[PDB]
Order: structure tokens, then sequence, then C-alpha cells
């Protein structure tokens, strides 16, 4: 059968690969951008390539092998380092000058961890129907016996680092049942390894794709005509007999099936018109799940003024304004001598920030850094890079997040095809939504679902 | 039967009243503070009594009579004014000065409203168990077809105005099914009347209390020994045989039943120890519901620099930072010539703000005001009042908000009695949680459940 795959991100390439492996090779991969990889995408910043999107292989060293790890660590040997968050207590900056007492912070972290652990126990007891699910915030109130969760600046930044920095939305909107504990870590291990390779984390996608798409023997570039870049799908027309897909450049294509890999955000946006309209159950499932945004703001300085050394990689800024430029990273290992800092924000801050100029953001950041390093002569960042994923119509966000209110059945409706319209992507990952490995496995499962239906008529 | 009622806010006074009415007069109302009224409470600010807490009779002029209205507007004749929000479109300030074009704003309002109305239709269809509920935000995304709800400064303050300003938590945390549409408005009417009377909205509570508790003929002060103020209940021991209640000043009382009217926030804070501990199902119901915080920041100025006149009472600041000092009210009618402004914040901002000095807050607000009225010489507020309800142990917030995640059954468990321990309060209002009328009605309802057990020996609840 001919299958059109919309999008050449991890899941699209992964799905096409799986299809090809089932022998469905009459594929047409339509990618909106001029490159493949989607959310795994590097860029030159300050003479170095940094990841605008995914940057870690998360869930390593556990009881099950994270499928991406071997590709990263062995097959491609992409340069990488395990992140050590053990020294956070030594790196929590007071809103107005210097770090807090490490012991004080370590206890706050401990309480936080302890609470989450109790949340994990509780989570295990909830009913599969999700009927007793609650937001993580609700669990925190319950375990701490307070009418609120973390509310002091230190508690909040700890909270933000523990949750928002992972999920990109606050605990209060987050489904406890579906995030605590998280399969990714529960299955693959608690370690996470930061990929810092000039080839880019995206090399993983390119590798997969080269396993079945044609590439130039010298160039190495993919030249397979089954991959068409700069093809923005804008319409997918389907019937019991097949589908037609129209691209922004006005090309029109036909196939027996279409595998949609565009992000949940893209699906929530109307960039693609389905005709007929997706059924209500589908639409509701789509709109009920969350497409989070996680913005990696890179900054380059004329000189270092922050600490480097053991436990220095990650540091938090305990602003009284929850989530305000709170999580920082310095790359003494990754990009030795670059004088680059990375501050991450999400959700509301991400949308506010994407909406203002880089200069304005730089200026806000300079004020924070100055407040952070009052003793130093903090030079103004020479360059800043503000990824605008939510604003990018081909992503409209960085990764899904599971909100309280959505249960599994409904999450699964996300994965459900509609007639000949199949879906794949991290937000369709049965247990790894939000990750590269989730996009990866999702391409596989989605393809297998189409394969059984299409090849064995077992739908 | 002797009944101890914990708390003399609206629900406790209302409950005790209903009990008294069913002939249960062997009552003891233990009030933590030196006064009754709880969340209905005024205070002198810069020479005028403004309300720290409830300020409106919400839901007026509808198909059904808000029980609170007649007392306020007729029995007591408390001074009050219908809030008119029809001119908001002319009153939305730009983060960086002046107001937005009215037509532009009106359109955004109309969109917001239309999404909401579409949400009301969806809501009607949701399974009554609450099992298909979703957040208001989800409904917004669905209807706007965006991966986010309002996200520009203007749509956001409009959204905040429409929701956070009513519920004190964001749409994304709020149960659609339980708040859109809102019964208070559907049943009692869309209007709201702001009480601006030196006697305070709490007069309603003093009035009811007075219907059954003894008062001094000249002072009119309640002098009934059944009301004991400054009695903070710290422990409630209950058994098949009865209940014992202990106050912080070591007083110990015994009764057949106890009726707890303390806020959800108090319940979530362990101020009162129950012995035996409440059942897990109860505990969970308690923690899952939300106790919101709504902070009425009053500011006093040496002179007026904002507009007054038609449609001027309410104005919004379209901050690019959602919920940042966004909803303003000027008191040309309520406190004429006082030069007071009220900016309302809730939730995260409330918590942040309660935790820092009023001076710091005032300075934040001054910068906002100067950005809003760059053409004026905005004088620094000479006075500011930041109500700290979340920090107050007898309240731990302002009012409950039904969050996405609490289902019908869970909410009922929140209300359910445990043995001889009954619960009441706005957070136990079946359809009016979060309101004065909900507290009022909840008092009567819990009283009735208690009356059936006590008088009709009908003790099984749901
Ligand atoms: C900032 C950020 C941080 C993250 N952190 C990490 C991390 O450290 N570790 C981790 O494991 N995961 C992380 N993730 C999550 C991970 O990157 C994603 O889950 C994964 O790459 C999603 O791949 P996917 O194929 O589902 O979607 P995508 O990568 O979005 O692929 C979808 C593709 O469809 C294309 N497309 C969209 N619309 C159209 C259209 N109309 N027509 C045609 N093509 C279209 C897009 O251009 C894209 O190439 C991060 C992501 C981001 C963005
Ligand atoms: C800032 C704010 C704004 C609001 N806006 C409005 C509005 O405009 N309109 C509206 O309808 N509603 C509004 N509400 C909600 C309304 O005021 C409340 O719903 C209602 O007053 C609550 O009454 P209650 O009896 O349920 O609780 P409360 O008024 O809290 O009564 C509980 C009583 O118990 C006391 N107590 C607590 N702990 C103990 C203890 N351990 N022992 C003894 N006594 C104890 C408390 O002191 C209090 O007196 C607002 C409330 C606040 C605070
Ligand atoms: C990631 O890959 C490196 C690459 O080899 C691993 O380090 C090697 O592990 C083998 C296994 O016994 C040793 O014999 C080699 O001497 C090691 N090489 C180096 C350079 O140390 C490493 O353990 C891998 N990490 C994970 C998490 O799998
Ligand atoms: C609030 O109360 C006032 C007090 O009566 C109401 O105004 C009275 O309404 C009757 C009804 O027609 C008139 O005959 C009186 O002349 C009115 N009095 C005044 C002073 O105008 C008023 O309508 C009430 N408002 C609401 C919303 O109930």
């Amino acid at each position: 059968p001919r299958v059109i795959v919309v999008g050449a991100g991890m899941s699209g390439i992964s799905a096409a690969k799986r299809l090809s492996e089932a022998g469905i090779t009459d594929l047409l991969i339509l990618e909106a951008t001029d490159h493949i990889g989607g959310r795994m995408h590097k860029t030159n910043f300050a003479g170095i390539n940094v990841e605008l999107g995914a940057n870690w292989v998360e869930g390593v060293n556990g009881g099950k092998m994270n499928p991406i790890w071997p590709i990263v660590n062995s097959t491609l040997k992409l340069r990488n380092f395990r992140s050590d968050f053990d020294y956070l207590a030594q790196n929590v900056y007071k809103e107005d000058g210097g770090v807090y007492d490490e012991d004080y912070v370590q206890k706050r972290i401990e309480l936080a961890d302890s609470v989450e652990e109790m949340g994990e126990k509780l989570s295990a007891t909830l009913h599969a129907s999700g009927r007793d699910d609650m937001s993580i915030l609700a669990m925190q109130r319950l375990n701490e016996h307070q009418p609120n969760g973390p509310a002091t600046p230190v508690d909040m930044v700890v909270d933000y680092y523990k949750f928002d920095y992972e999920f990109a939305e606050p605990p209060r909107v987050t489904s406890l049942q579906n995030t605590v504990p998280l399969a990714t870590f529960s299955d693959f291990g608690d370690d996470v390894y930061f990929v810092a390779d000039q080839r880019g984390y995206e090399a993983v996608v390119y590798y997969l794709a080269g396993q079945y798409l044609k590439t130039d023997d010298k160039s190495g570039k993919i030249v397979d005509p089954r991959l068409q870049l700069n093809k923005v799908v804008r319409e997918i027309k389907y019937s019991p007999g097949g589908v037609t897909v129209k691209t922004e450049d006005n090309s029109v294509y036909s196939a027996d099936y279409v595998m949609v890999s565009a992000s949940l955000g893209v699906l929530q946006s109307d960039l693609i018109q389905f005709k007929p309209k997706l059924p209500t159950w589908k639409v509701r499932a789509i709109y009920q799940f969350d497409m989070a945004v996680y913005t990696k703001i890179f900054l380059k300085f004329p000189r270092k003024f922050w600490p480097e050394g053991k436990g220095r990689e990650f540091f938090l800024y305990a602003s009284s304004r929850r989530g305000y430029y709170g999580v920082w990273q310095e790359f003494e290992k990754q990009y030795p001598d670059a004088n680059v800092l990375l501050v991450t924000v999400t959700d509301e801050e991400s949308r506010r920030i994407e909406q203002q100029s880089d200069e304005q953001t730089k200026a806000e950041i300079m004020q924070v850094l100055r407040k952070m390093f009052p003793g130093k002569d903090v030079p103004d960042a020479t360059d800043i890079l503000v990824p605008r994923w939510w604003s990018d119509r081909f992503y409209k966000g960085t990764f899904s997040n599971w909100p309280v209110g959505v249960n599994r059945y409904e999450y699964d409706q996300l994965r459900a095809p509609v007639g000949r319209v199949y879906f794949t992507g991290e937000h369709t990952s049965e247990h790894y939504n939000g990750y590269v490995h989730g996009a990866y496995l999702s391409g596989i499962d989605s393809a297998e679902i189409l394969i059984n239906c299409a090849q064995k008529k077992m739908c």
C-alpha cells in the first residue's frame, strides 16, 4: 500500500522505517521544514551547535534498555555526559544575592522528594479508569497537609526543577497517575545523559532514516525521492477507500493511508484541515491533552562569572515569581570555554517570552544574573538564542504533557486512527509521551497498527 | 441534643439558626476570632470601612431569588451598587500606556464569551459523575482550536477577568463542568451588587445571628452565652455516643453532635485535630478540592489620576505577565472622593504578595499605575491594604474553587458527615461553593441533615 507520512521527525522516520521493514516501501514522507528531525534539532549558537529541542537521552542504566541509548552511545557514539543533579542544594541562588545554605536547601529537596515518593505510592493505588486521579499539586497538598503546595521561593524553585523542568507545566495541571512515577525512568533507569555532539542529537534520526531511505554515496545526504522536504501538509482528505493530501505549495498526493506525525500542538492548531472533520471523540481527545512548551534560552558571554566545578553544572534561581528564569545550566564539560549559559523556562513564561524580543529577554536575564552574582562584574550576554517552538506553526510547543482530567482511555484515543488516518508522534506513545524514545517507539507502534490493519486486515 | 457549631461565619450562624428553628436550641457556637461573620469582614482602610472578604451579593435579578439579596437589599438596606461590566472594552490598559481600541477589545471579549458559551453547551452534556470533566482551559483550546488558551496580554487579562477574577484560580485548573455555566448566575441572575456600607456585608450575618441569639437591648450586641468568641477549636473527639470539643484555651465541651464550618483551607491545614482521625476517603476529599486566595489590594492616593464616569468603575491592565495586577476598580460611587483604588490578584500572585511587604507590593503597583497613566503625575499611594487570608490560620484562603479532578462523588465526600461530626461551609455548598449564599444555604443544608439524624433518626447520609 502507498502510505504518506506527515512529518520527518523521530516518529515519522521511525514509522516509515517500520513500514518499510514490513515491506511497505511505497511511502511518501512529507516534511514541512527543509530538514528532518523535527524536535531534535541543533543550531549554531556562538560558534557551536547547541540543541534547540531535545538534548538528553532520558532513562538510562535501568532494568530495560532505552532504545535510543545504544544508538546514541554505541552506534553513533554521540558525545554525551550523564547529568548529575546531586549538588543542587549547593546551587540555589537567593532572589537577591548568593546561594542559600546548602543544608537548608537539602532538607527542602528532601521533603520535596519525600512527598513525591508518597505520591508514587499513592499513584500506584489509583484505579486504571483514572477515576481517582489528581493533579500532582493535589497529591502534594494531601501529603503535606496544607492548602497549598510549595509556596516559598526556594520550595517553588525546587518544585519547578522537580516537575516543570521535566514536564514543562506545573504540578497543578499535571496528572499524578500518569506522571508519578514516570515509566521512562521506571523502565529505563533514572540517569539522563546530555548529548553534546556537533553532529546533533538529530543524528539519531538521520541514522534511522538512512537505514531505508536512499542517501548519496559521497554526500551521505538523503536523496530518496520518497522524502520530500518543504512539503507543508495543509489538507488531508480521506474516505473509506484512500486519502488525498494537499501541501501548501499546492501539490496533491494520494495514498491508501496517511500516518500523521505532526505534534499534538500542530494538531490542536488547525494547520491541517481534515475532510471530513475528525470525529468529536478524536477532537476532544486532541484538545484535552496538553502540548507543553519548554524554552532553552542560550546566552553567550564575553567571560565566565558563574561557578564551575563539581556540582556546578545545574543551578536554580529562587525567584519569588514562580518559574521566572529558574533553571540554569553551565557547560564546562559540554562546551569547554564557550562562556555559554542556558536558562530554561516553560509554559506561561515561555509564551510570554516567545512573544517579546530577544533583547528584552536578554535584558530580563541580565537583571536576574546580576541579582544572582552581585559580587561579580557580570558582562552583558553577547548573544542569546530564544527558541520559539510554540510560535512555530510546525510544532506549536515542545512536547505533550498529561493533564489531570485525561485518563488512559482518552489518552489512547489520541493514538486511535480515524478510518485510514493514522497518527503517531510522542503524544501517541503509550508510556513515553514527551520523549525522543517515546517518539521513536510511537512510530513503531503506529506503523505496526497500520500494518496489521492494512496488511492483515486486523484493525 | 446539644450541638456544637465550630465557626460563626455565615454557614455556622446559618446552621445554628436552622437548628434553633427545628427546636435544637442547646447550641454552642465556638468562634475562633473575637467576632462573627468570618469571610464577610470589613475593616477600616484610610478612614473607610472596606470589605477584606466578600464584597458582592452575586447572582441577582434572575429566575430565582438569591436568599442573601432580600436581607441585604431590603431587610437591612445595606448600601450597594450593581456592578456594570459593560464598558470593559473601553477600559483595558496597555502594559506600556493608555487603553486599547475599544473595538479591538470588544471583539476579543466577544470571542472569549463565545468560547465560553460553547463551553456551557458541552458542559451540559458531560456525564454527571464528573468523570468526563475537563478544565476550562481544555474547553477553550477545543473551541478556539489552539494549543493554548488566551495568550496575548489582552486576551489574557480578559480571560483573567472572566475567570480568575470570579474563581481565583486559572481556567486550566478549574472544573468546566462545575463552573461553566455557574449555578449562582444561572439560578439567581447575572447581576452582582457590590455592598459598600459602613456596617459591612457581615451585617447580614449579625442579622441572622440576631434572629435567634440573645442581644443587649441598647447595644444590640449579641450577649447570648451560646455564642463564645475567641474560642479556637483545636480538637474534635467523636464517638458513637457523642462528641467532645477542645479549644486552644483548654475549654472542653461535650455535645451530641458537632457541626464544623471552618473553611476548606482550615480543614486542609490540620488546625483542628479529629480523634479518631478522619477517614482517608474524607481526607482525600478534603485535599483534592481547592481553597483559592483572592487578594483585594486597597490603595489610597493623595489625589485621583484615573478616569471616573460611565464605564470607569472597572478597568484592566493587560500585563504581558498573566494575572499581574490586572483587575482594577475605582470607587467613585462607593467611596466618593476617597481616592481609593482596588486591584485584585489571586492565586500565585496572592501567595507571592502575602509573603512580601506591603511596601514592596505598593512599589510594584506604583510602577504598574505609572505605566498605565504615563500622562499623569501619579502620586505614590499613601496607604495600602493587603488582606492576608491565605496566611490567616482561621481561613487559609478566601474561597473554594472546584478543580478539574474532583468528581461529584468526591465532592459529596467532602461534605459528608463522619459519625456525629457534620460539615458545613461554602465548600460544602452543592451548587454554590465559593459564595456567601452558598455558605448561607450550606448551613441550612447541613443543619437539616443533622436534624434528620437527630430528630427523625434518619442518620444514613447518601
Ligand atoms: C525544547 C525541547 C526539549 C525536549 N527535551 C527533550 C530531551 O532532552 N529528551 C527527550 O527525550 N525528549 C525531549 N524532547 C521531546 C522530543 O524531542 C520529542 O518528543 C520528539 O522529538 C517528538 O518527535 P515526533 O516525531 O513525535 O514529533 P516532531 O519531532 O515534531 O516531528 C513532527 C514533524 O512533522 C513536521 N510537520 C509539522 N507540521 C507539518 C505539516 N503540516 N506538514 C508536514 N510536516 C509537518 C515537523 O516539521 C516535524 O519535523 C524535547 C523537545 C523539545 C522541542
Ligand atoms: C476575599 C474574599 C472575597 C470573596 N468574594 C465574595 C463575594 O464578593 N461574594 C460572595 O458571595 N462571596 C465571596 N467570598 C466567599 C464568601 O465570603 C464565603 O463563601 C463565605 O463567607 C464563607 O462562609 P463560611 O461560613 O463557609 O466560612 P467562614 O466565613 O470562614 O466561617 C468560618 C468561621 O469559622 C471560624 N473558625 C475557623 N477555624 C476555627 C476553629 N478552629 N475554631 C473556631 N472557629 C473557627 C472562622 O473564624 C470563621 O468565623 C469571598 C470571600 C473572601 C474571603
Ligand atoms: C557508553 O559508551 C561508552 C563507550 O564504550 C562506555 O564506556 C566503555 O564500556 C566498556 C564496557 O565494559 C569498557 O570495556 C570500555 O573500556 C569503556 N570505554 C570507555 C571509553 O570508558 C559506557 O559505559 C557507556 N555508558 C552507558 C551508560 O552505557
Ligand atoms: C433594591 O431595593 C430597593 C429598595 O426598595 C428597590 O427599590 C424599590 O423598589 C420598589 C419596587 O418597584 C419601588 O416601588 C420603590 O420605589 C423602590 N425604592 C427605591 C428607593 O427606588 C430596588 O428595586 C431593589 N433592587 C433590587 C435589584 O432588588
